[PDB]
């Protein structure tokens, strides 16, 4: 069994659960680099200078990781640049491609890092502060084989319902019931495609987690259908913090049966988030676990077929012992008279308190009849807080899939939710930022991601928001969002609105491949996105490509993300079918050979490139996933060849059936 991974332990590691398939532990010398515990632990390897390093999922910057450090440490930061180290996500599996080739994935639940060649441009050091934890070596031929076997050995990716291939539409603002039915009407009135609108904070009494406000929402199953009855599903969020609150039940429970995380004292540790002062469930405690998914059932019986799980890092606005001591500081500035306190000094404690190291020190989870300290469990509490939902799914209704995805999150929790790659920008960088991350995400099981379009923060423009559009179109989320005080990014808020309706078209009539190649690659442990290196391994100039991405077996894609741009540059590394949805509905086709080529791709105008002796079916466009007509739809692409469409009822969970397949030949 598993003769290609073996298991690596260094003194106790906390078991994370990340993976299901059981390795025995290697008893002689780690077989890569060099290993040191003289200062915690650190593994230290030599790169030659083809070295490839692809992994560490959701991550700053490119496909090729060399170049620079990164932090595994989820972090609530909404200022993705390039300088950043950390981000929401934990993903510690890195592969070495080139001369020498190997993957490893390093099981250790907190700050860990990744240099990457930023030190010293030739040495690759993984290091952290306590030798306790597992490292997984994984042999192959190549990259790609490396992959494969993580893939399975981390067990079945998530998958969500068909109609979560839809649209969806976002806004940190929606409160009130004319509100949704403004974008309802927004979206509908103008034939643009949607699927989904997604409730934000508001929509709860007080922020409240498992409520809803009442006045606002009277009879709320009432509003969920008149919604669903025009194939629009409501998908609203959840919060890691749980507001403390005299005669609310979810905190009076949480009290009593002491399901919170506490202080080292046993008192419950309050944390300020957005319904100011909170308790954090125990997400590491089964007991707990249970409790809070659970409470999910509080929506799913009002008509609720999907959720959002935010601030699970969990993010901390400020703890009491943080604002006490900044009020403390504060009164010192404010009666200074000799220049002694300085402004920024001031500014610097009042930064200091937010998502504060010390904070994470302050608290502690129940496992085993155990106190652990949870920075030393940090990056695993995302990942349970949706495993909590995810578990509470199966009880519920275990027939059914449900939509969900989570902020923060470590390998494992792929098994249970999806991702989104949080708080973006309304910058056109963040386009290629959101392209790159999409393979790295899907080698580490987190297949059904995608980014925040049009970006979350800032304002956006109505070419920016095009552009994102139609790279959305091919991932599995695809929702446009947006931050309170932006301007409007709704698709109807822009002239000329015909192109907002020929972009989404485009993503209403690849649904059905785009689904399919998702189930297949779901059902047999295999990537959505690919980089060119692990399709043409053998081609130089292919393995260094990191604009352009290959789905599935039968397509590569290459958004344009320059602003004003009129076209691109690819690099093809087989003869193609060069594709575009126009505006008028038709599809364009070109063959171009093997090379390098610029490609005309205009504002409203959706490429994509079919390879050789591939084909792929196009429905018409159709407003919901539903009305999607799947009986004979055109195939595009190569003569002769032939395609193997997956398709099901997109509700339940029967996927191994003989009538799930059919074999299209063009
Ligand atoms: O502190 C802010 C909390 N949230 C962060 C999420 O990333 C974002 O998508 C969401 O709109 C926002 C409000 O719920």
């Amino acid at each position: 069994s598993n003769a290609m991974i073996r298991k690596y332990r260094y003194g106790a590691p906390f078991d994370t659960e990340a993976l299901t398939e059981k390795i025995e532990t290697a008893e002689e010398a780690f077989p890569y680099g060099e290993i040191s515990q003289k200062e915690g632990f650190a593994f230290t390897y030599i790169m030659d200078e083809d070295d490839i390093v692809y992994g560490l999922g959701e991550s700053n910057r490119g496909i090729n990781k060399r170049g620079y450090c990164y932090i595994s440490n989820c972090t609530d930061d909404p200022i993705h640049t390039e300088d950043k180290r950390s981000l929401y996500g934990a993903h510690n599996f890195i592969i070495v491609s080139g001369k020498t080739t190997f993957g490893l994935f390093f099981d250790y639940p907190s700050k860990l890092t990744f240099d990457i060649g930023y030190t010293r441009m030739d040495t690759l050091k993984v290091s952290c502060e306590n030798a306790d934890l597992d490292i997984y070596v994984i042999e192959g031929e190549n990259a790609y084989d490396i992959v494969k076997q993580f893939r399975r050995v981390i067990g079945r990716s998530y998958i969500p319902p068909k109609f979560a291939f839809g649209f969806g539409q976002s806004r940190y603002g929606y409160t009130t019931k004319e509100d949704f039915r403004a974008v309802a009407k927004g979206y509908r009135e103008n034939h643009i495609p949607i699927d989904m609108i997604y409730m934000d904070i508001d929509y709860m009494q007080d922020f409240k987690d498992f409520t809803v406000n009442e006045k606002n929402f009277p009879d709320f199953p009432e509003f969920v259908k008149e919604m669903k009855d025009q194939e629009l599903r409501l998908i609203p969020i959840i919060d890691a913090g749980v507001k403390v609150e005299k005669g609310y039940e979810v905190y009076e429970e949480g009290v009593k049966n002491n399901y919170f995380c506490k202080r080292e004292d046993g008192s419950d540790f309050v944390a300020a988030v957005w319904p100011g002062d909170t308790h954090f469930p125990d997400m590491l405690n089964p007991e707990a676990r249970k409790w809070f998914g659970d409470k999910y059932r509080f929506l799913i019986d009002q008509g609720i077929e999907g959720f959002w799980n935010d601030m699970n890092e969990p993010a901390i606005f400020y703890s009491s012992e943080g604002l006490a001591e900044a009020k403390e500081f504060a009164g010192e500035f404010a009666k200074d008279t000799e220049g002694k306190i300085h402004p920024w000094a001031m500014q610097a404690k009042m930064k200091d308190i937010v998502n504060s190291p010390e904070d994470y020190k302050r608290f502690y989870h129940n496992v085993n009849g155990k106190k652990i300290r949870h920075d030393k469990v940090h990056n695993l509490f995302g990942y349970n807080m949706t495993r909590a939902a995810g578990e509470a799914f199966e009880r519920i209704d275990p027939e059914k899939r449900f939509l969900m995805f989570s902020r923060s999150s470590y390998i494992g929790m792929h098994r249970y939710g999806g991702i989104w790659m949080g708080d973006n920008k309304s910058w056109w960088s963040h386009i290629l930022l959101n392209l790159k991350m999409l393979p790295s995400l899907n080698m580490c099981g987190f297949m059904y991601t995608g980014a925040d379009l049009g970006g979350f923060g800032d304002d956006t423009t109505r070419d920016l928001l095009l552009r994102f559009l139609a790279l959305g179109v091919f991932t599995p989320l695809m929702r446009d969002h947006a931050a309170e005080g932006t301007r409007e990014q709704e698709c109807y808020q822009f002239e000329n609105i015909e192109d907002f309706r020929s972009v989404i078209n485009a993503r209403y009539r690849l649904v059905p491949y785009l689904y399919s190649e998702y189930m297949k690659a779901a059902l047999n442990d295999d990537m959505y996105f690919k980089p060119l290196g692990f399709v043409y391994p053998d081609d130089k100039m292919a393995i260094r490509v990191e604009d352009q991405l290959m789905l599935g077996n039968e397509i590569m894609i290459a958004p344009v993300y320059e602003q004003n741009a009129r076209g691109r540059y690819v690099y093809l590394p087989e003869e193609m079918k060069f594709i575009k949805f126009m505006p008028d509905g038709s599809i364009s086709e070109e063959v171009l050979e093997k090379g390098v080529h610029y490609v005309d791709v205009a504002l409203n105008e959706v490429p994509l490139f079919i390879r050789s002796g591939k084909c792929i079916p196009v429905a018409e466009a159709a407003e919901c996933v539903k009305d999607i007509d799947t009986e004979n739809m055109q195939l595009i692409g190569y003569e002769g060849s032939s395609y193997t469409l997956y398709e099901d009822d997109g509700i339940h969970k029967d996927y191994d059936k003989k009538e799930n397949y059919r074999v299209l030949t063009k």
